[PDB]
């Protein structure tokens, strides 16, 4: 196995979903900080350089009409992160993509809660990714979090999968978003809601053929800044332990974090069009559209009848560990810090990614999400 980039139509072999439904009948949503102008242009740029049908999209002003929907420069990164990557892992198809907005003039944090609470009351689409965070400890004490929290309850509830990138700070995320901070670990919000999949990620390698070969955590080191780059993970300070990860025993009786991961290493990351240029790129930024498309797909192929499924991916996984690689090398930290790796859920990566070929087969024997 080999660390190289990957085009986001590589994601369905690495991850064993190419025999699988596309999300062809399953509409996904995006929350974006303002515009999309240029992520459309790079996104037709990408369906078209690849071959694909054209994806029908749409933007949603979620705030004010008086609202700032500018693009955001570095943002649009991020939108074509998140976009590429969905229809790559979904099969090439999504039935429609939506791009909800956050007002970049609104008061306070409520810009991205109105994103948030815009895509749970339109409830058009059934798979809705997140590639954004901050420390908990800050949303929580203005009351973002707790703002948020009813609003991903509404859409757990009603159905819908929020999916949520874990951080990129390691264990530091609220040690001014990613300076080592020894034995001090905390965690991302909204990742740390049980009302939301939890996305976390790994350094991927596959072989010459392109065959999935191993999965390691997502642990990159410092930048030139001083700043860690590797995969969120640990408990939320917060939110309590919810039924189904009881499971994980020896945890604390918290929110625990990840769920699941996928590639998120820069160096074995997705190459992705910004700006008209192709450019590799990683961060749970890009594992949780990973998942995002393959949950689309999983649930067109089931008639978007798969309910929120966090219980269902703890009872499934823990009983049937052939579902899921295993990351059991690395860890989340730097200088001896953070957390390992190991057999089993753990900090750094949760469950591990995802066997879609065999989760499949499982669902068609027993269904799943409630
Ligand atoms: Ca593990
Ligand atoms: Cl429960």
């Amino acid at each position: 196995g080999t660390a190289k980039g990957h085009n986001p139509t590589e994601f369905p072999t690495i991850y064993d979903a190419s025999s699988a439904p596309t999300a062809a009948n399953t509409t996904v949503g995006i929350i974006t900080i303002g515009g999309v102008s240029q992520t459309l242009q790079d996104l037709q740029q990408f369906t078209s350089a690849n071959g694909l049908a054209s994806v029908n999209t749409q933007t949603i002003q979620t705030g004010s009409s008086n609202g700032d929907y500018s693009d955001d420069q570095q943002g649009q990164g991020e939108w074509d992160l998140d976009s590429q990557s969905i229809v790559g892992s979904a099969g090439g198809a999504v039935q429609q993509l939506l791009f909800y907005m956050a007002d970049q003039s609104a008061s306070g944090n409520t810009g991205l809660t109105q994103a948030f609470n815009q895509a749970v009351s339109d409830n058009v689409a059934k798979v809705i990714n997140v590639s954004l965070g901050w420390c908990e400890a800050d949303a929580n004490a203005d009351g973002t979090l707790q703002a948020e929290d009813r609003i991903f309850a509404t859409a757990a509830a009603q159905g819908q999968t929020f999916s949520v990138s874990s951080g990129d700070e390691g264990v530091y995320e609220c040690n001014n978003r990613g300076y080592p901070d020894g034995s001090t670990y905390s965690v991302s919000w909204p990742a740390s809601s049980p009302n939301v999949i939890a996305v976390g990620g790994t350094t991927l390698y596959t072989t010459s053929a392109g065959a999935y070969s191993n999965e390691t955590v997502w642990n990159e080191g410092l930048d030139s800044n001083g700043k860690l780059w590797a995969t969120g993970g640990g408990y939320s300070v917060y939110e309590s332990k919810p039924s189904w990860q009881s499971v994980v025993s020896g945890t604390p009786g918290r929110r625990l974090l990840p769920d699941i991961s996928f590639d998120a290493a820069q160096g074995t990351g997705a190459l992705i069009y910004n700006y008209g240029q192709l450019q590799q790129i990683g961060g749970t930024s890009l594992a949780s559209p990973i998942f995002v498309g393959l949950w689309a797909r999983l649930q067109s192929a089931n008639s978007n009848s798969l309910g929120f499924p966090a219980a269902s991916f703890y009872s499934a996984i823990s009983s049937t560990p052939s579902l899921v690689h295993d990351v059991k090398s690395g860890n989340n930290g730097y200088g001896g810090y953070g957390y390992n790796a190991g057999t089993g859920w753990d900090y750094p990566t949760g469950w591990g990614s995802l066997d879609i070929a065999k989760l499949s087969a499982y669902i068609r024997s027993n269904g799943f999400g409630h």
